[PDB]
Order: structure tokens, then C-alpha cells, then sequence
């Protein structure tokens, strides 16, 4: 399979203006006719070329002529000897129930639905499958009326009618010209949850979550969730919805999260459905912000869609940037800042350096699937921070507009983004663009010298980029640099310099350079990369007192984590050679008192306390190495958590008890404090055993909501408590039938921490509710598995590796996508030791030679062996 290249970049030949589609539905065998208005804009000689996969060709007119000037090739439809306008015909057949890869048409239990993104409409018809070809669809959808009832596609209903032997149709029209990765189209019997949401300047919007019979009681959260996010669109962006009715769909088979298509937004169930029963606050708010996400795609997606799949980040960084200002406006802004930077630093570091390494905007792909990445995604919204960052609020709000205003009806580009936020603010972000097409991530250097003749502070900071396996070449960023400085008695010092302010955000620009700063009448303590300024690595030869200092006094929440994160980190480190070297933990003293002042602390936010009481993830810690030794960190991990149990024992034991709720509200003061005291129960698991026992059991069993419920669960897991085993079949016998609840605990089996976790691992891929035909339960246990305990994916004897070569084999032929998500861990060999590596290159080496290889997998594993 041939990779494609950014730079090979043409306009199209043809263009499409309208579709019209109709679609004969049957799970065997749907017939799809499309009836394409087009354009010729080439050379004259030029054939159109229509992209199609696994499709039966019926027929093929040209303005009503049967026509003979075509042939078929791989992947394609090529049609010669065009008029410069014409109407195209497609008459084709496909088969919903043979699509186990859920791309294009296919059924998620008895329904029937569509996966569009990236190029899954070519699995629909003959068509030109590209982003930068938007036409207007209208779409009649016939099929049995028992056995589907509603048949939707995007916009609002134009025809109807029934036929004889116990059909029915229905004819779709949305106005706005799309490119077919926006289509939809759903069919079967649900139940529907309907409401209203009037705009600012009164258009009034119908709301239609269509869920599986029997849903409705888990529906109303992602309603409210919705309705929520027209309203912040409104008051944040001054962005109204432009349609009639918005409608969503629940699907319990669905590759990825949630899919933007115009007007029928397809989503997996799992965010969707909650209830108090049944999910997490941490649930309640992924749903509000998919939810958020996929309605703020309304604009950043397709008012304005992609010119090409390698500015996928445009719609995918900007969204994510909007979901998490959504967030963060709705909730905690610093919880979700923390979050969003522990995913930063934790997961898309570590794939920055990983074979996959790309630049948001990617210059080469073979399989644009595998290209919806945290790099795309979470770096990319980090690089939109970056241009908020140096904008300010009201210029970027100015860039918005320039960019809707430019752009609006069309396909742009990254650049085109860049350019109206430089045009409408006058901030020069020429050397800024190079955070669009350099990978890897920066490492910035910072010394300091505080001069007291002068009272002068002096920072000295550089960066570098490593080479990354996709670029040799690397250059100095635009990297805004926020810093604060602090007096000793922890007040912020004015900066200046030559008797003018200086702004906080420092513009490090260079290989190396220095900022110096004027009336700084103390030595401070500073706090760097403020806000996580700029998507770094930071190097600062901090003191364990600075950051005890910066714990008890910086001004930002986000602040005082990030400072225990960094005394932590050293400490991790420690350890982490110490477990190599057979010698047990070793913590100062002086680290354990700054987390018994953050529990003792009664002015400190407890959704703050609560995250600095979360110790990183294995994942997290991973990254503070070079090389990565997977046991050591998950045996450190435990280790620490055993010893702040037993340092903190009593202060630990009366926060989570001053922090008990009798009544359950998804209300942030609310979901901060059970934060809070479960964090405190986590220690407290991993303390003297009846006493943790008791509470775990107790806590388990009164629980009131899900999130109770799961943290006393999976803390009896963690600890391996003697409860244990008991709550875990109480949970299946009470849940079996909920496959959104008994993923959760396939998590919990997938990363416990006993012994026999592998074999207990492979008995439940014969669990009563496991199948490897459904995504969710795979990523919960298999995935949880291989990237989640990574302890026991890289046990010494190998079995993990082979574990997941037996699930690849499997998942290659049936839903590459999936195969290509579970591989991750397997391309992280050379982060790992030699003896693991030779075993991880085995194993990739007889995945590369499967029979019929899928190009999702072989790109990753070619990276990988390279
Ligand atoms: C591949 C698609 C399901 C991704 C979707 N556009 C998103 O917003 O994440
Ligand atoms: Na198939
Ligand atoms: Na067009
Ligand atoms: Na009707
Ligand atoms: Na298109
Ligand atoms: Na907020
Ligand atoms: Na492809
Ligand atoms: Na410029
Ligand atoms: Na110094
Ligand atoms: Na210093
Ligand atoms: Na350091
Ligand atoms: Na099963
Ligand atoms: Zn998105």
C-alpha cells in the first residue's frame, strides 16, 4: 500500500455540486443508487476517477446513456470521455451485515447505520471520496417499515411515503453543501427522546437522541449536555446552530467516540447513556464533553470542512480546544486543565517519540485512519492554546471571525487558520507555523541568577528538539513562555524591565537567549511554563523547598499541581533505580509533610487537593525515563501509594470522612469533593489490610451512584483486598447484561495487579459479556491489557506479547481499525530493554507476515521495524 504526501496536494478535475442518493436497505443486500450533477474543471482529456471498495457494480449512465467508456481498477471507477457537464447514474449493491470493519454501511445490532470518516463513503458508492468536493445531498431511504421504522439521514424530511409488501420510505434534504464524510444515514426502531432548543435570535431547533428500546431512562444527561453546548456556542463563540432539527443516535458499535455529520450526529453509546446507577461523574462529564465536541464541529468542521485529510487538525485541534474550553468554562477549569496536561505529558509524549511521530499536520500517510491520534487531536489543541495564549481572548474571538467570515462554505486549509488569526490580531505567526509541521517535542532548558548589587533576575532558556524517526531536520519554535515570580512571602513580583512592564508570556523564539528583569527586589521563586504555556518538556534544577513553596502559595491552581508533580517526579526516578537494584522506597520526610499540608490545607479547593492526591498514572511515569522498565514503575507506584497509606494513615481517614455526601448530584462542588475523598480512599486501600477491608467493602456496598460504587471496587482490586473476588462477582451478577457497566470492570480485571492477571484476562474473552465483535468490550479488556498494565504486557516471559499477536491476527481481518488501535503498545519496543525489544520485534515480525495484511497494520508495524 502506497503512502500519499501532503505536497502532492491538487485541486480535483471534476467537481460534484448535488447527490441525490437512494438507498433500496436490506442487511444482505442494500441496492444504493447515486445520482451525482458534475463539473469538469481539467484538462479535457482528463478521466474522472471514482474511489469505491467492496462494492458490486450494477450500471453506469451518463446523462441517461448506458455507458461503455469506463473500466474498474483497484480501489476506483475510472470514467473517460466526459461532456464538461454532466449527470453521472451509479447503480451498485453492498452488504451491511458482512461489514465487520463498521466502515461505510453496516448494522450495530438490529440497526443499521453509517460510518463516513475518513473514507468510508467509497464503501457506499462510486464517488470522489474527498474532502475538498462538497455537493448538496438529498437521500430517499426505502426499507421494511416493522423492521425500521425511522429512517434519517442528515437535514429535514422533504418526501414520504409506503408502499406495497410492507415497505416504507423517507427523502432527506440539508442545504448545506457537505463533502461525504459528513453523510449519514440511520435506520431501525428506537426509542426517542425529543426537546427544543431556541437560539439566541430565535430559531427554534428540535432535539432528537435516538437511543436502543428500553434507553430512555439513560438519556436525558447527554440532552441536557447538548443544550448545554448550543448555549455556550452562543455566549462563548456567538455561534447559533443553523438547521432545523438536530438529531443523535446511540450506537453500540462504533469504532471510535462520536461522529459530527450534519444534523445526525452517530454516537458510541458509551458517550451517550448514563445514569445515576450505571456511570461515573467522570462519564457524566466525558458525555458533556463529546456531546460538546461533535456539536462544536457544527462550525469548526463543517461550515468550514478539511481541503485535504492532512489538515484533519484544523476541524480536530480546534474542536478539541473548544470542547475543552467548554469544559473548563462549565466545570473546574484547573481539573481540566491537569487532566488535559497529564494526557499531554503521559500518552502524546510518549508518541512523539514513539515510530508514529508526526506533526500535527502530517506530510505523509498510508492509512489516514491511523492519523486520529492524540498528536492531531490534543497537541493540536494545544497548539491552538498557543495562538489564544498569544492573542489574548478578544483577538483570537477576531480570528474566528476573519476565518468563519473567509472560509465559511468551503474546504480550508491549516495555514488559511493561521493566516486569519494573524490578520485579525496583527501578531506575526510566520515562525508560529513551524508548531504545524515540526514533530517531536521541545525540551526547554531554563538556569536563573539572581543578581542582588543590581535586582536583577536573569532567565536563561533554551530549546532543542530531538530528531524524531519521521525528521531528521529540527528547528527552534515560537514557544510562548509564561512564567510568575515569587517573593518569600509569596507575592507576586511586578516584571519589568528599564521602568516598562513586561509581559508574562515570554516569547522564546530562539536556540538560546536570555530575558532579564529589572526591580526584582527579592530572589524569587519562579513558577515556569505556567498553564503548561507551550506543549515542552521542562528542564529546571528546582529544590525540593521551591516546590513545597510554589505547593503553598502559586496563584493558579494548575500551578501548585504541577509542582508536586515535579517533586514527585524525582522521587519516582529514585525509586525506580532503587527497585532495580532490590532496595526498597525511600521518601524524604520533608516530600511526605507537603501532601499531609495539601490534605490539612481547609483553604485549598478540594477538586485541586484531590489532584494533587492522584499520583501519576504508570503511563505518566513511563515518560520521566529513557528507558522505559515497566515493572519497576508499577511496583514504585505501588509502593508510594503504600507509604504515603501509612505516613498519612489518620489524615487521610478523617478527610475522607469529612467529605462523605448522602445526597448524589452531578454537580462540580459536589463530583470536587468525592474526588477528593476518593482519592483518600485509594491510600487508605493500601493501608493496614482490615481496616482498609472494612472501608472498601462498606463504601462498596452503601454506595448510592456508580462512582462510589467503582472507586470502592477498583481499590479492592488495586490492593487485592480480601473482599475482592466477592464485590467483583457481586458486580457481574448485578451488570452482566450492561456492556457500558461491565466494561468497567473488564478494565478493573484487565489491570489488576495479581499474579494470574494474563490467564484471567484470556478465560474472560469467554465472558458472558465479552465479544469480539463489539469495540468497547475489546478496548476494555484487551486494550486495558496491553496498554494500561503495561506490567504485565511486558512480563519477562513475553506472554503478553503473544496474547495480543493471537487478538491481532484475529482483529486484522475483522476490523483493522481496531488491530491498529491495540498495536500501539507493540511499537513502543525501543523504549524498553534489549530482551524485551527482540521479543516485541518477534512479535511484530510475524504480525507483518499475516495473509492479507491490512494497510492500518502494516504501516504502524513497518514504522516500527525500520
Ligand atoms: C473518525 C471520526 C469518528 C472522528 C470524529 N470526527 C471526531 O470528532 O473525533
Ligand atoms: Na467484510
Ligand atoms: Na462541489
Ligand atoms: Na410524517
Ligand atoms: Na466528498
Ligand atoms: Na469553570
Ligand atoms: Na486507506
Ligand atoms: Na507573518
Ligand atoms: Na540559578
Ligand atoms: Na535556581
Ligand atoms: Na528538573
Ligand atoms: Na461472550
Ligand atoms: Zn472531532
Amino acid at each position: 500500500p502506497q503512502a500519499k504526501y501532503r505536497h502532492d496536494y491538487r485541486a480535483p478535475d471534476y467537481q460534484i455540486t448535488d447527490i441525490d442518493l437512494t438507498f433500496d436497505l436490506d442487511a444482505q443486500k442494500t441496492v444504493v443508487t447515486a445520482v451525482s450533477q458534475a463539473v469538469r474543471h481539467g484538462a479535457s482529456d482528463a478521466p474522472l476517477r471514482l474511489n469505491g471498495e467492496d462494492l458490486k457494480l450494477v450500471s453506469v449512465h451518463i446523462n441517461d446513456e448506458p455507458w461503455t467508456a469506463w473500466k474498474e481498477e483497484e480501489g476506483a471507477l475510472v470514467i473517460s470521455n466526459l461532456p464538461e457537464r454532466f449527470t453521472l447514474k451509479i447503480i451498485n449493491e453492498i452488504s451491511p451485515a458482512a461489514n465487520t470493519a463498521l466502515e461505510g454501511l453496516y448494522q450495530s445490532g438490529d440497526a443499521l447505520c453509517t460510518q463516513c470518516e475518513a473514507e468510508g463513503f467509497r464503501h457506499i458508492t462510486y464517488y470522489l471520496d474527498r474532502p475538498d468536493v462538497l455537493a448538496r445531498f438529498t437521500t430517499k431511504i426505502i426499507a421494511d417499515k416493522i423492521k425500521y421504522p425511522f429512517l434519517l439521514s442528515n437535514g429535514n424530511r422533504v418526501a414520504q411515503g409506503e408502499l406495497e409488501n410492507g415497505r416504507h420510505w423517507v427523502q432527506w434534504q440539508d442545504p448545506f453543501p457537505k463533502p461525504c464524510y459528513l453523510f449519514a444515514l440511520v435506520a431501525g426502531d428506537f426509542d426517542v427522546l425529543r426537546d427544543t432548543f431556541t437560539t439566541r435570535s430565535g430559531r427554534e431547533v428540535a432535539l432528537e437522541l435516538y437511543v436502543d428500546r428500553g434507553n430512555l431512562d439513560r438519556a436525558p444527561w447527554a440532552m441536557t449536555s447538548l443544550k448545554n453546548s448550543m448555549k455556550w456556542d452562543e455566549e462563548r463563540f456567538g455561534l447559533e446552530y443553523d438547521l432545523d432539527i438536530y438529531m443523535i443516535v446511540a450506537v453500540d458499535f462504533f469504532n471510535m467516540g462520536a461522529m459530527e455529520n450534519k444534523g445526525l450526529n452517530i454516537f458510541n453509546s458509551k458517550y451517550v447513556l448514563a445514569r445515576t446507577d450505571t456511570a461515573t461523574d467522570k462519564d457524566y462529564l466525558d458525555i458533556e464533553r463529546v456531546i460538546g465536541h461533535e456539536y462544536f464541529h457544527n462550525w469548526t468542521g463543517n461550515r468550514v470542512t478539511c481541503r485535504d485529510w492532512f489538515q484533519l487538525s484544523l476541524k480536530e485541534g480546534l474542536t478539541v480546544f473548544r470542547d475543552q474550553e467548554f469544559s473548563s468554562d462549565l466545570g473546574s477549569r484547573a481539573v481540566n486543565r491537569i487532566n488535559n496536561v497529564r494526557t499531554m505529558r503521559g500518552l502524546q509524549f510518549a508518541e512523539d517519540a514513539s515510530p508514529m511521530a508526526h506533526p500535527i499536520r502530517p506530510d505523509m500517510v498510508i492509512e489516514m485512519n491511523n492519523f486520529y491520534t492524540l498528536t492531531v487531536y490534543e497537541k493540536g489543541a494545544e497548539v491552538i492554546r498557543m495562538i489564544h495564549t498569544l492573542l489574548g481572548e478578544e483577538n483570537f474571538q477576531k480570528g474566528m471571525q476573519l476565518y468563519f467570515e473567509r472560509h465559511d462554505g468551503s474546504a480550508a486549509t491549516c495555514d488559511d487558520f493561521v493566516q486569519a488569526m494573524e490578520d485579525a490580531s496583527n501578531v506575526d505567526l510566520s515562525h508560529f507555523r513551524r508548531w504545524y509541521s515540526q514533530s517531536g517535542t521541545p525540551i526547554v532548558t531554563v538556569k536563573d541568577d539572581y543578581n542582588p548589587e543590581t535586582e536583577q533576575y536573569t532567565l536563561t532558556i533554551s530549546q532543542r528538539t530531538p530528531a524524531t524517526p519521521d525528521q531528521a531536520e529540527k528547528q527552534p519554535l515560537h514557544i510562548p513562555f509564561a512564567i510568575e515570580l515569587y517573593d518569600n512571602e509569596g507575592k507576586v513580583i511586578p516584571l519589568q524591565k528599564g521602568g516598562h512592564p513586561v509581559n508574562s508570556v515570554l516569547n522564546v523564539t530562539q536556540a538560546e537567549q536570555t530575558f532579564v528583569f529589572d526591580n526584582v527586589y527579592f530572589q524569587p521563586v519562579p513558577a515556569l511554563l505556567c498553564e503548561f504555556s507551550a506543549p515542552v518538556k521542562l528542564e529546571y534544577k528546582w529544590s525540593d523547598q521551591q516546590l513545597t513553596f510554589l505547593m503553598r502559595h502559586a496563584r493558579n491552581d494548575f500551578s501548585r499541581w504541577d509542582a508536586a508533580q515535579s517533586l514527585l517526579a524525582t522521587y519516582i526516578k529514585l525509586n525506580v533505580a532503587r527497585h532495580q537494584q532490590g532496595q526498597p522506597l525511600s521518601l524524604p520526610v520533608h516530600v511526605a509533610d507537603a501532601f499531609r499540608a495539601v490534605l490539612l490545607d481547609e483553604k485549598i479547593d478540594p477538586a485541586l487537593a484531590a489532584e494533587i492526591l492522584t499520583l501519576p498514572s504508570v503511563n505518566e511515569m513511563a515518560e520521566l525515563f529513557d528507558i522505559i522498565d515497566p515493572i519497576a514503575i508499577a511496583e514504585v507506584r505501588e509502593a508510594l501509594t503504600r507509604t504515603l497509606a501509612t505516613e498519612l494513615a489518620d489524615e487521610l481517614l478523617a478527610i475522607y470522612n469529612a467529605n462523605y455526601q448522602s445526597e448524589y448530584r452531578v454537580e462540580h462542588e459536589d463530583i470536587a469533593k468525592r474526588t477528593l475523598r476518593n482519592a483518600c480512599l485509594r491510600f487508605l486501600a493500601f493501608g493496614e489490610t482490615h481496616l482498609a477491608d472494612v472501608l472498601v467493602s462498606k463504601q462498596f456496598h452503601e454506595a448510592n451512584n456508580m462512582t462510589d460504587a467503582l472507586a470502592a471496587l477498583s481499590a479492592a482490586v488495586a490492593a487485592q483486598l480480601p473482599c475482592r473476588d466477592a464485590l467483583m462477582q457481586e458486580y457481574d451478577d448485578k451488570w452482566h447484561q450492561n456492556g457500558l457497566v461491565m466494561d468497567k470492570w473488564f478494565i478493573l480485571q484487565a489491570t489488576s495487579p495479581a499474579a494470574n492477571v494474563l490467564e484471567t484476562v484470556r478465560g474472560l474473552l469467554q465472558h458472558r459479556s465479552f465479544t469480539m465483535s463489539n469495540p468497547n468490550r475489546i478496548r476494555s479488556l484487551i486494550g486495558a491489557f496491553a496498554g494500561s498494565n503495561p506490567a504485565a504486557f511486558h512480563a519477562e516471559d513475553g506472554s503478553g506479547y503473544l496474547f495480543l499477536v493471537e487478538m491481532l491476527t484475529d482483529l486484522n481481518s475483522r476490523n483493522p481499525q481496531v488491530a491498529s488501535r491495540l498495536i500501539e503498545p507493540l511499537i513502543r519496543l525501543k523504549r524498553y530493554d534489549a530482551k524485551r525489544q527482540e521479543k516485541m520485534r518477534a512479535a511484530l515480525e510475524q504480525l507483518k507476515g499475516l495473509e492479507n495484511l491490512s494497510g492500518d497494520l502494516y504501516e504502524k508495524i513497518t514504522k516500527a521495524l525500520a
